[PDB]
């Protein structure tokens, strides 16, 4: 209903898209980076044994 | 169910999306830290 | 109802599944990874006391 | 594009759907694959002292 209905719906959809964009950053960049760092830390501690 | 209920759906989706931010940016990273620490101690108990 | 209502219902549905994956399935895999590794390390100690 | 197509709204819903899907793949498949690859690497590093 002019023009706010389009505007209010458009604004929520815009919020949701920015959050999902952040979630895809967390899952495809941040966490994979955290797991790589964790692997090598532990991998180093284990090789530190022999 | 006019514009209002669609606005409820949107709020429900936004709220759930927020929970997913918590899980992925807070809970999982913290779980990984706790795990890293537990294994680090155990490996270290082999050393000394 | 309806096209937008249908799309939104789908999105929500995928979202609830993402909540399960990230709050239940992944933490379970992390716990099991921890358990499995601790067990490898530990059974190794138990293998020290002999030979 | 004709107004009947809804314009702003329709593209947003498609993007959010596309992203949600990629998030599903990352949490259900990619991260699990990386976790398994991690566990093997560490186990193999342990297997190599034994």
């Amino acid at each position: 209903s002019p023009s706010s209905g389009l505007g209010s719906i458009t604004d929520l959809l815009n919020n949701i898209l920015s959050v999902a964009n952040q979630i895809i950053y967390n899952s495809a960049v941040a966490l994979p980076l955290q797991l790589d760092t964790l692997e090598s830390t532990l991998l180093t501690a284990i090789k530190s044994l022999q």
